[PDB]
RNA sequence: UGCUUCACGUAGGCCUUGGAGCCGUACAUGGUUGUAACAAGCCUAAGUUUGAAAGGUAAAAACAAC
């Protein structure tokens, strides 16, 4: 054991050198006014510490210039007469933040790994298989595009290698935490080596003198992020500016240029923060980044200096709410309704032009004002512009909450885990067809809201019973059918409708089932001429079976000149609406790539038709499905996938004939936006070129290349009747609002309206109850201010698409708040009794009624909520019997990170501590958050005091501590500090040390140390103050700190 | 001490998500050729909250060859 004991001496020397050199916990304070203390520069920190333990130290430092000055030597901007007052806390060393960050990172990552493990166990140690599919959803900010492409192809080859990599990086993170939480430790995880011995190793397999692949992965990720930030900052640099953000960009590019994974022979400070913020939560990484960096509120360019550490982070998927579920749905509906929608229908272009002019004129008037109360008096006219408008999702959520979907099947979005299960679980063409589809049918439950919205449509499945057979029929329900379903629910409870004969109650699900059966039985026996039920004969049965010509007619030139013109103006409209945006490189991905690919496909099709190739010669020269997926993947991430071998393998070779018009310009520009403007300009030039060559000789020239076809064939009816029978669509007017109280009076009152529909009746009924609609403001306060260019006869151009779309807005808003009102019935137990005022015409030169003061939903969105903070245990267990607390929480700060923060700290601060209820009588979220974060700000101070005390303990008796790590049939872990060793201990050593005590325990000190390690709120505030005061006095006895 | 940060702790302080041109979960998102526009859009009635009927564009969802 001579080599073993020699390993002990060399590890002891390494540990001693590490403790002497790299285990510095030295705090440091800023310059300016903080460094002006001079003599009390020698004595500041403990003078703060006593202030934050209870002692009365007055801030009697009032140093003044004491006179009037003329020279620049005075130069002090001392307009704030108060001094430091020993309440602000100084910057601590990186080791304390790293210790807390690695402990929190190991906690949250072990929690996420355990959750992924139980999810994959119930759904059917490196998380191999679909375990890494969930873990790769979680690991970065959704950066699993290569893994998604691999499971879409079916390779399942990168998953095992990525699983090893994840296991190795988890062990590296665990060893980094175990180093950083302790004082007496080998310098292993900082300078990646094998000081353990490489032969005597009881499953401490950190590196085994071969896992420099962990280092390779670390430099790969660090350098990828570094050159990505260099490219981004280069793109910002040459932008326009007032020579002020140019110097800021120069400072940022000075900071990023540097860093590196290796400094001297160690990982150094930046890469440790990179690993920690990679393994942390998003808010935890942001907090540790803004504690590490001196910048408090990052603005302009400097967000990138934060973002360098917060680019990866963790995903943190959505949370399942159990107490305030309906209140959260009400808040979401109100947040949707508090915003002006952005309709893309033209002839509303002056509306949004005036909206943009008004908003740009008032956002500059928001500045150059005084205080915060006068700012809102000018900010109140700025109209928010909405994001989503998911009317179909909210309708289907209302039908899901009341369990109105029974005996059905609803298409839901496809997950990568479902794709992998379909891959491992396997007529081959049926499986190939199901593989291409991105939706799946399953029985709807309450806890499922992944509804498939494909161009505002939803998909249903019905089980009609022709001759006892179980023929499943897919439908496609229009968004104006579910809206009428919600109306029939919301007017008459226990919904029913009556038909033309015997006037029964028809139970709309049974109406849909009978309609599917009747459509099947009518398609099976032609009958496309008679009307169906009472709808029409042409509102069902499309033009493939109704209108037909016996002989396929010759394609005329005017049809081609119309198709070319409509494609040209559609491309021009897209180009103008993309150039109108402030950041053009964020608009679309399915639309920008498809324009380029349709351009190259049309150019290839013309070049291959005029050269007269074959039928199969087109297909094998084109892009296959896997080749399409590769093309879309390498075009979406063109800045990342530019220099790889696959890019030049599939683009510059193997496919040079197809991609011919773009390879000339692909060697100059280095972005997706670079290869988009050239392609759309080439498309416009090509359409303008071939528009003038559609003479009668070149009629077949621009035929099958453009896919222009006339009407159908008479013989092609029986084949269509066997494929349009299943998978047809449901029109919006299948159900009739005949027996609703007020229908006949409305039809009698509105008789000189020849173009009326049931949506006017829905508008009248839901406006009888009172409610805003987002369109009364649009046509009574902003509309009369704008002058419109006329038509040849009409006073406004584009009438039939101007008002109708507005009506298509209006009743939809009158739907949505009604649903929200229902959730208030599920929230407080009482009806919504607030009265809403009407609106009047403006008839003035300017606009006087502010959107933020006249929209009632925007006023409700800023006024309080009720909540229940009953505590929750681990896993998906039920709420335990605990006292229920109510606080006043704003609806804005009611998102998912509040749902994490509440169970993290708010319940333990309400229960264990004793807060005051305030003037109102209920707690407020702002004061609670301020008190919790103020009580957690001193926590790294606590760990600094503990580390200084332990360093002073282990610096003496170093041979005594080293002699009690001999062997355990091999090399032990060289760390001794664990505060619970059975031979000599360390909490007992501090317990019988110079710690004065009257009410104390060694177990209490261990509990306090575990709490300051893991950032958990203290059980008793008073005992924690006693421990803090004892440690402050013990540190001040031996002159341990640099403040002595 | 040190390759570091210049800032006196905590909470506050909103149009179009610039700094993420390579993020992301609320979907026309899996290709070529023929058949496919009932559903969803987009244009055509109106100085006002009239989505009917009609006339063009329009391929979401589907069938047969690779
Ligand atoms: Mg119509």
């Amino acid at each position: 054991s001579g080599k073993i004991i020699e390993k002990l001496d060399e590890l002891k020397k390494a540990t001693q050198e590490s403790i002497e050199q790299r285990k510095k916990f030295d705090y440091r304070i800023g310059k300016g006014l903080a460094d002006k203390l001079g003599n009390e520069k020698d004595s500041y920190f403990e003078k703060y510490l006593r202030k934050t333990v209870g002692e009365n130290i007055p801030p009697k430092i009032l140093v003044k210039p004491k006179g009037g000055w003329k020279t620049e030597t005075k130069g002090k901007g001392k307009d704030w007469g108060d001094k430091i007052t020993f309440a602000a806390m100084p910057q601590h060393h990186y080791n304390t933040l790293l210790a807390m960050a690695f402990t929190k990172a190991h906690k949250v990552y072990s929690d996420i790994r355990g959750k992924v493990e139980i999810d994959a166990a119930q759904y059917e140690r490196g998380l191999s298989g679909l375990e890494y599919l969930m873990m790769s959803k979680h690991l970065f900010s959704g950066k699993n595009s290569n893994i998604k492409l691999a499971v879409k192809k079916g390779e399942t080859e990168i998953l095992k290698e990525y699983a090893l990599n994840e296991k190795l990086i988890y062990t590296v993170l665990d060893e980094l935490r175990n180093f950083h939480s302790h004082i007496f430790h080998e310098p292993g995880p900082v300078s990646f080596k094998n000081l353990y011995g490489d032969e005597y190793k009881p499953e401490k397999k950190l590196t085994e003198e071969e896992w420099a692949i962990a280092r390779d992965w670390f430099v790969n990720r660090f350098n990828d992020a570094k050159e990505h930030k260099l490219k981004t900052l280069a793109k910002v640099l040459e932008r326009e500016g007032t020579t002020e953000e140019k110097e800021d960009a120069e400072k940022v590019i000075k900071t990023i240029s540097g860093y590196s994974f290796e400094y001297n022979n160690c990982i150094s400070r930046e890469a440790l923060l990179f690993i920690a913020c990679m393994f942390l939560r998003k808010s935890d990484a942001a907090y540790f980044t803004k504690k590490w960096t001196g910048m408090k509120k990052a603005e302009g360019v400097f967000k990138s200096t934060q973002s360098f550490f917060t680019d990866n982070a963790l995903k943190e998927s959505k949370s399942i709410l159990t107490l305030n579920a309906d209140l959260y749905k009400y808040r979401q509906i109100l947040g949707v309704l508090s915003t002006m929608p952005a309709m893309k229908t033209d002839s509303l272009k002056p509306f949004y032009d005036f909206i943009k002019i008004n908003n740009d004129s008032y956002s500059e008037k928001a500045e150059k004002a005084r205080s915060k109360e006068e700012k809102e008096k000018i900010q109140a006219f700025i109209i928010p512009q909405r994001k989503s408008s998911n009317y179909t999702y909210w309708f289907m959520k209302y039908l899901n909450d009341n369990k109105l979907l029974d005996g059905f099947r609803i298409a839901y979005y496809k997950t990568p885990e479902d794709r992998f299960m379909y891959l491992i679980h396997n007529s081959l063409t049926e499986i190939y067809k199901e593989t291409q589809r991105n939706f799946v049918f399953k029985v709807p439950t309450i806890e499922n809201d992944n509804f498939c919205v494909k161009k505002l449509n939803v998909f249903f499945q019905t089980d009609i019973e022709f001759n006892g057979q179980k023929i499943s029929v897919q439908l496609s329900v229009s968004p104006d059918f579910l809206m009428k379903w919600v109306f029939v629910l919301l007017i008459t409870g226990e919904d029913s409708i009556k038909n033309a004969i015997t006037e029964k109650k028809e139970k709309i699900k049974d109406i849909l089932k009978k309609y599917a059966e009747e459509y099947y039985n009518r398609c099976i026996t032609s009958n496309f001429n008679e009307p169906l039920m009472g709808l029409e004969a042409s509102k069902v049965f499309p033009s493939s079976l109704t209108s037909t010509v016996e002989i396929d007619e010759k394609i005329d030139k005017d049809k081609i000149l119309m198709r070319i013109s409509e494609k040209y103006n559609e491309l021009t409209k897209f180009d103008e609406e993309n150039k109108s945006r402030k950041a053009p490189w964020r608009f679309a991905s399915k639309r920008k790539i498809d324009i380029i690919l349709d351009y190259v496909h049309l150019v290839y099709s013309d070049r291959a038709f005029d050269e007269k190739k074959s039928v199969d010669a087109m297909r094998h020269e084109a892009l296959n499905d896997m080749e399409y997926m590769d093309t879309f993947e390498y075009l979406r991430y063109y800045g990342r996938y530019r220099e790889t071998e696959e890019f030049k393998k599939i683009f510059f070779e193997d496919k040079k004939l197809y991609f011919s018009p773009i390879l000339k310009a692909m060697k100059q520009l280095d972005s997706l936006e670079g290869v988009f403007n050239f392609a759309i300009t080439g498309f416009l030039n090509y359409l303008k070129g071939i528009q003038s060559k559609v003479t009668d000789e070149n009629t077949n020239k621009y035929g099958k290349v453009f896919k222009v076809t006339g009407k159908s064939l008479t013989s092609k009816i029986g084949h269509h009747s066997e494929m349009f029978s299943v998978n047809h669509c449901v029109p919006q007017e299948l159900i009739k609002l005949n027996d609703i109280k007020g229908y006949m009076k409305w039809k009698h009152e509105t008789k000189d309206k020849l173009w009326i529909s049931d949506f006017a009746f829905i508008r009248n009924v839901l406006e009888s109850r009172g409610g805003f609609s987002n369109t009364d403001y649009l046509m009574k306060e902003v509309m009369p201010l704008i002058t419109f260019e006329k038509n040849e006869k009409g006073s406004i151009k584009g009438n039939t698409q101007m008002f109708v779309a507005l009506s298509r807005n209006k009743t939809n808003e009158l739907m949505l708040w009604e649903i929200g009102k229902y959730y208030w019935k599920e929230a407080t137990g009482s009806e919504f009794s607030r009265l809403f005022k009407g609106l009047e015409k403006n008839t003035g030169n300017k606009i006087t009624k502010a959107y933020r003061f006249t929209n009632p939903y925007y006023t409700i969105y800023q006024e309080d909520l009720d909540i229940k903070i009953q505590r929750k245990d681990k896993k998906g267990k039920v709420i335990v019997n605990s006292p229920v607390y109510t606080i006043k929480i704003k609806p804005k700060k009611f998102d998912d990170e509040y749902q994490y923060y509440e169970q993290e700290h708010i319940v333990d601060y309400i229960e264990n501590y004793e807060p005051k209820k305030g003037i109102d009588g209920h707690w407020h979220f702002e004061e609670l958050n301020k008190k919790i974060k103020d009580e957690l700000a001193r926590y790294l101070d606590d760990i600094y005091l503990l580390m200084t005390v332990e360093k002073h303990i282990v610096q003496k008796d170093f041979d005594k501590y080293a002699s009690l790590l001999k062997e355990k049939d091999s090399k032990l872990p060289p760390y001794y500090i664990g505060f619970k060793r059975n031979d000599i201990a360390l909490n007992k050593v501090i317990f019988d040390a110079l710690k004065h005590k009257g009410s104390f325990s060694a177990d209490d000190l261990n509990i306090y140390r575990i709490n300051v390690l893991h950032q958990i709120l203290q059980p008793k505030r008073e005992k924690y103050i006693i421990i803090r005061k004892s440690l402050i006095e013990y540190c001040a006895e031996n002159k341990l700190l640099k403040t002595m």
